[PDB]
Order: structure tokens, then C-alpha cells, then sequence
């Protein structure tokens, strides 16, 4: 029906108990060739309760985390030492490929909700994760060696090597804690549009290192009900928007023949906006929604409508008059009605 | 039968009417494997009459636009402001994607002949454009968003913005102007490469343009007289997709299995593909203009098998030339002496 | 069966005769959706006996040129002049593609091999060579062009032309004789024990692979020395047993599955980013690694005291990923002594 658009039932489980779920969205490309740009990316989700810990593991592939809601503990260990992380609401931070990381939610109320964006390039579109833990649905990657190798490798016998480290010891890789360069936040920076309906704030790859080497961009938008998020459209950057909180009516415009996508999203659904598409969102309800875009050195963002940054306002009379039915003047007057910019009242008079 | 040629009836036309024609070259990979390297190019054809102007628009793709025959004047609309560029014949520019313009014939007289150049990233291969204007052929993508949204937007009601934007007012996306009245830079604005008394060869590389380095290309203008020769040479790197401007080519290209020979005559508006490191020679059947544009152009090298300057063939040594070729170290050298000048010689029968 | 596993028989013969062979490994991704991420890159032999020489040709790609064993001067021709290389064993260099080059072994005893490393984008996977000389298996390339084009061109009769540089004068393209380079070894060695040394040359320290974003190492062990079991966080090195016989293990994966194999002289496995491998020397044998995606490579090691990732978890959190208590895990990690290379001998 809807190309752009990736409901939250297009998620896989991968792992489930009642501890937490780690959920995979499909590829961008398995049902159009009109995402054949995002390929290489994968999304995923990580829900996890209070005082749980996810078991040590390393991806194939790069990640960035995000984390929409609570508070989580990352370790990174490298060969050397380990790094260890807060990450609050809104701080983001860039796993590299190979690199060993576990994922706690101390808090003692306060659910974990961590949005993976993972770069792949070994095996372009798939990412594997390799445990240390032997668990039910699948042992150990130190397992799959040779009783010879594992003895050799650990100058111990293989009675000792098994029941200390290829055991089935835990149920799953998310498991309940004992009864008891650096991350950066979105809103870290002033937002670059902010009036009365909505807030946008952005991270370019020009402002923050970690960015510049993935090509990406993250925005978070924060509405109030009934502001809309006049008609615009980015240049480079194919931004997936993930509804994080409140429902969002979205009107999506491409193309052969003219076609319009629209949509009301709900917690955990993805639209995919396309570079040069023009794209406006209503606010059903108050809503935060965060952005990934991709091929984003040199974006720029250019409006149909509202004061500021309004390109068809750049356009002079002599034009105007000929590209539409309407005077120069009568276009320019029309233009100059809506006061505010970017976000305005989209209730019905 | 010869892949590397496109033939200029391998044009789809997008759009025509009285006042000019937008066509549009075939994907480079529609028929072949063999240039599965071009798919993320295309090339566009945009001839128009005197005082016509093409509506506003923006691409999804990154243009590279070159002024063949005529002058243009060309408004790159940005949310700030907008920039003016008078374009003369053989002035090229780089339109951004996402940035609107639109582009004006002011001669009272000759026709305007642009070629687009569009790298596309969006969706590779697919270049998309979306115009402002409600004409025959589409409307207006503002038309696209629903009564609630377009009067919320403009703070206006539906009445006033459809009478005002979405009613179609002109009949194409080139119409008639009215009666009673980085920056561009020039192929030829630098010294010629090659130059004697048979052709002159411009060259601009990524190397030397900041415009061109953001996209690996290089361009290129070649000038030849009647009866001329462009002897056997090969790129290291570039791929040139080659636009016969002016005039008619005898063209010979050597490739690969197999040893094959594509050979063609050239008119105005066809295009040949020469890869990288493939072998190419070309005879002025006439007096003849053609415009190079090449993809993987960083740090390319031209080498050539004939002719005195920079002949590969005469740096090979004696000793090893004996064992190469039947002819005897000498035989060779001796040969390769015979022809004094150099890129560009007579290619007349004796 | 193992689709990272390439047998020195998946060569395929592109010219032989009874002065060398030119012999070209199959595309990586022809059998495998599994090794997408190579298609760009190719792999040839260039095995001749001693005083032979390697017709002028120039290639559609860029070549990462590697002496195996011998020695052999290098002439690259420009438009300007030429510049000759004498190239020892281990020595490498980069040939753009475009540049016309031939290849002499001088050595009146010893064979020359060669390992070309080709990197395409011209036409993806594919090689194509363009040799000069006229020959039985192929004309030269100027043959291509008619009678009018090649008088015009060098200014003399077509006959002259002919009987000078067209004719077949040899039988093959191997015939019998009448920046700069760098040596694997050039540097010290990354890990250096008793039972193996890995030389390791990467784009951060070399120019000429920077370009290419690739590493080269030199693997030497003793006969009965193992591997420990690590993985690469990034590159995925193409493995070329040179001398010597290897028993390689390599982990990976909707399913958990083990690809070993026993490697001779002339057998490549392909060891992706991010699989777990170990590698047993059944003989003294040298190894040649060429990792692609090197840029900012990492390896993290399973076993032994140094670089062993397992270790730096802390003993409250390996109590948990493991059935051991989080001591018996600190105490098991502590038996191995020696790092990277170990005694690989059964008990």
C-alpha cells in the first residue's frame, strides 16, 4: 500500500522472556526497490526491565545507540582495558564493529527502550552478534573449537574449560542482576527551529565527530497537539523517523505519476522520507520523535510555506506570475498570511 | 552489436512542445553488463527557443549543467536568497540537489542547447524532478497534501490557495516570455593540453576545480579539423562518456575472451562510451567539436601509442623491443621516429 | 561445504608454457552470496622459471604486486621515461592500473612467484591485461586498427608496420631472456614469542596501501605452534599458505557453525571481520595475509595473558555470562602464560 512506511509488527523478535526483547525491523529493500539506498542499515529495538544486565557480546557490524527511554550502563571492554558509560534519555553513542559490550538498566522502576541503527559492510544488510554465553537458543562461539585448540589455547584440561566456560549456565543473554569517543545527548545543543507548536533540535556530522564518520545525521522533534510541521523537504539526507511518544499524522509526496503517502503513527512505527520528497506532520497528540538521516554531510532544509526559510518566498514577481495561475503580487500576498514558521496551528477553524 | 554507442534516437523525450524539448538518455546499463561502472549516471538534453523559460523546479540528484550552443541565465533559488549566473557557450555550473531553479533563452534569435549530467544517489540510476507548476502533463506537488494541511500551512483558505497555486495556468513547463522585454567557469578558460595545426584538446580535472572534485569528474573540449587524426591513445582511470557537439567522427575503439573492434561514425547528438584503459582513435570526417565528461577522474593518465611526446612505446627499451615485436630493436625505434608530430596529425590516405 | 576454503586447484590456468604460468583464483563471490563484500577484488599466480621475461602489458585495474619467492625486476612504463624496481622476497609495490609494465626473472637458478592482488573498478571482478606483442594465443592490440588509422598514425607504409610490430615473431607472453617498494619484514614484528612472529604492514603506516585501504601481514610459526583463538574487528583477510601446512579453524554463523580445513602450498581461506579463528602449525610454514577494509583494524584475542578480551570483563559480570563462579573464570584465564602463539602439543 505504503512503501516508506514500517509498522512496529515489521520487527522480528529475535529474543524474548520476561526480563526483555530484542526486536530486528526487516530490511528497507525486502518489499520495494525504492529503499535500495538504505541497504546497508539495520534497525533495531532493545526493551529491557529494571536491574537487568545483556550478556557480553560483539557485532559484526556498527552500531549506533540511542536510548529514547530510562537510564542504561554501557561497557565497551577492548584488549587493553574497559570503558563504561551512563547514558540518560537522549544520549546517543557510536559502538564500533568487533568491539565487546554489555547493556544494564539499573534503575529499580524505570524500563530501558534503546534504539540500535547498525552499519553494516562485512556482509552488506545483516548483522551478527557473537556471545560468550551459552545459553538454550544457542551455545558459546568458543564451543564451536576443538577439544584440542581450547585445551592448547587455555593450558587447561577440557573438563575445566567446559565447566567453567561452554556450560549452559542462563536461560537467555538478558538476565537479572543481583538483588541489590564519550556518549552525547540530542538536546545537548539550542534547537535549531523552536516557537510555540514545536522544537527541532539537530546533530550535523559537521558538529560532532562521531557523525562524520557514519554520514549521519539525528534530529529529535517535540510537538504539542494540533501543531503541524509545515510542507519542507531536505536535499540529501533520507531520514527514518521513528514515533517514540504521541501519534503523528504524516503526509509523505513523490512519484510516472504524482502519488501521495500518508499515515498516522503510533508508538514504535517507522516512515522512511525520502531525499527532495516533500513531507509535512501533524500532531494528533503531544509527540517526540527522533530522526536518522542518512547521506548527510550538506544537508539543507528548504520550506513551501511559513515566514522563514520559505524558498517559493525567494521567488521574484516576474516568475511567480508565470510558474502559477496567480499575479505575482496575489502569490506573494498569499505567502505572507502565515506569521509563524516551520510549526503552526493545524487545527480546523 | 556495439555496445559503448548511443545512437541520439536512444533518447526518451520527457517533455516537448513549440518552445524547446527536455530528452533523456537511456539508463548505460539497460542493454549491457559492461557498464555496470555508469549506472548511478544519466544524461539529459535540454534544447529551447528564444525568450523561453523553463519553470521552477528541484532534482533528487546532484546536476552537472553545460551550455553547448547559446547563453543562458540561470536562478539558483536557496531559502535566503537567490543567485543569478549568465551562462556562454561552453560554461558549466553544479546544481546542488534540492536546490529550485529556473533557466531563461534571452537571445532574440539563437536556440539554447544545454547538457545535464545528473549523479544520482537517492535511488541510483533515477533522476526525479519536482516542479512547482500545475501544467498539462502533472500538477503541482504542493496539490498533493490535503485541504486541512495546505490551508493550515498558508494560513489561508482552500478557495484563495487553489485559485492562487494549484490551478493550471500554463500549458508545459516551457512557455513563451513575455514581449516588449561555487560560481560557472568556462572548458576553454584555460590553456589547451594538446595543440598543433590539426586540434586543440581543453581539459578541466577534479585536480584542478573544487566543483569537480566533489564529483570524480573531469570535462573536456576537443576541437579538430577535417581530414585530422586523434591517434591511438587510452585513459589509466576515466571512463569519458563522449557528446559529438559539432561535426561527424570516424571512431575506432579496441576492447575484450576475445579481441573486438567497435567502430562507428558519429553525428550531432550521439554518444560513445570509452572505458578505462581501452584503446581509442578518432578521425575528423568534418570539422568537429565534441565534449568529454569523466567519471573516476582522479589521478587519470593519458597514454599514447603513437606519434614523438609521450608515446609509452618509444620508452620501452631496444633490448626488450627485439623480444616484443618480430622487427629488430632498431626496426622499431626507427619507426616510431618516422611520425614528428604529436596527438593530433594529418589523417589523409597517401 | 566451506565456502571461505579456496584449493590452489580453483586457479584457473590463463597461459602456460615451459618458461612460467599466469593462473587467476576464481571470483570469491562465484559459489557464495557469503563473500558479496570481495567482488570487487581478484587473485593471480604469476609462477616463471629462471631469465625469463613478462611481455609488456598494461591492466584495466590496480595491482598490488607481492614476491613470494625470488627475485625479479619491475620496469613500469610512463609517457615521460620508465622506472625499473629490483624486487627481493617479501618486497611488495602497488602498479596503477594503466601503467604498462614488464616483469624478468634474473636468478640463473631460482623460479620466480609472484602474488598480484587485483583491485577493480573498471568493470567489477573482472581483469583484463593488454599485452603489445603479437602472440599465438593472442594478436596485439594494435592489429584492432584498420590499414588507414595505423598509416596515418606512424606515418609509414602498412607492410613496415606489419612486419615490425603486428607479425606473431613470439610463441606465449612469457619468453626466455638472451612511491617505491617495501618489504613485509621491513618493520619489527606486531607479536614476536618462541613459537611464531606476525609481521603487519597497515594503511595508517604505508602510502601506497592507505589508497587501497588494505593490510599485508607475514605469518612464521614452528611446526606444533597454535594461533589462540581471535577474530579482526573490521578487515576480512584473504589467508595464502606460502610454504607449510596449516590446520585452521574458523567459527561463524541463524545457526552455530565451525569451518576447519587442512591448508597446503597455494590454499587461501578467507577469514571474515568479526569470526573467531585459530590456526595450528602441522609443519614450519609462512603465510601471506592480505586484509581488506583495513582502516582502523582491531584485533581482540580469546586466550593467552596479553590482548585477551576476556579477560578485562570484570569477575561480577563473567559469573554471570559463564557457568564458572567469576574466580574459577579469572584462575582459568591465568593457566596460559605465553600470548598470541602457544605450545599447540596435546597433553
Amino acid at each position: 500500500n505504503n512503501p516508506y512506511l514500517f509498522r512496529s509488527n515489521k520487527f522480528l523478535t529475535l529474543f524474548k522472556n520476561q526480563h526483555g526483547s530484542l526486536r530486528l525491523l526487516q530490511r528497507f529493500n525486502e518489499d520495494t526497490e525504492k529503499l535500495e539506498n538504505l541497504r546497508d542499515y539495520r534497525v533495531l529495538e532493545y526493551c529491557s526491565k529494571p536491574n537487568t544486565l545483556l550478556l557480553p557480546h560483539h557485532s559484526d557490524s556498527d552500531l549506533l545507540v540511542l536510548v529514547l527511554e530510562g537510564q542504561a550502563i554501557l561497557v565497551l571492554v577492548n584488549p587493553d582495558g574497559r570503558d563504561t558509560y551512563k547514558l540518560d534519555q537522549g544520549d546517543a553513542i557510536k559502538i564500533q564493529a568487533g568491539t565487546p559490550f554489555y547493556l544494564i538498566n539499573p534503575d529499580n522502576n524505570q524500563n530501558l527502550r534503546i534504539l540500535k541503527f547498525a552499519i553494516t559492510f562485512r556482509r552488506p544488510g545483516t548483522v551478527e552478534d557473537f556471545f560468550l554465553s551459552s545459553t538454550k537458543r544457542l551455545p558459546s562461539y568458543l564451543s564451536a573449537f576443538s577439544k584440542n585448540f581450547l585445551e592448547a589455547s587455555y593450558d587447561s584440561p577440557y573438563d575445566e574449560i567446559e565447566q567453567t566456560l561452554l556450560q549452559e549456565e542462563q536461560e537467555g543473554v538478558i538476565v537479572k542482576m543481583p538483588k541489590d569517543d564519550k556518549p552525547f545527548n540530542l538536546r545537548s545543543r539550542d534547537p535549531i527551529y523552536s516557537n510555540n507548536y514545536g522544537k527541532l533540535y539537530e546533530i550535523t556530522p559537521e558538529k560532532n565527530s562521531q557523525l562524520r564518520d557514519l554520514d549521519i545525521l539525528l534530529n529529535c522533534l517535540q510537538m504539542n497537539e494540533g501543531a503541524l510541521f509545515v510542507p519542507h523537504y531536505n536535499s540529501r539526507a533520507t531520514v527514518i523517523l521513528v514515533a517514540n511518544e504521541g501519534r503523528a499524522e504524516v503526509e509523505l509526496v513523490g512519484l510516472m505519476q504524482l502519488r501521495r503517502y500518508a499515515a498516522t503513527l503510533s508508538e514504535g512505527d517507522i516512515i522512511v522520507i525520502p531525499s527532495s520528497f516533500p513531507v509535512a506532520l501533524k500532531a494528533a497528540s503531544d509527540l517526540n520523535m527522533v530522526g536518522i538521516g542518512v547521506n548527510a554531510e550538506n544537508n539543507e532544509r528548504n520550506f513551501l510555506a511559513g515566514h522563514k526559510e520559505n524558498v517559493i518566498r525567494q521567488i521574484p514577481r516576474q516568475v511567480s506570475d508565470l510558474t502559477f495561475p496567480g499575479s505575482g503580487e496575489e502569490v506573494e500576498e498569499l505567502l505572507e498570511n502565515q506569521k509563524e514558521s516551520y510549526f503552526v496551528d493545524g487545527q480546523p477553524r
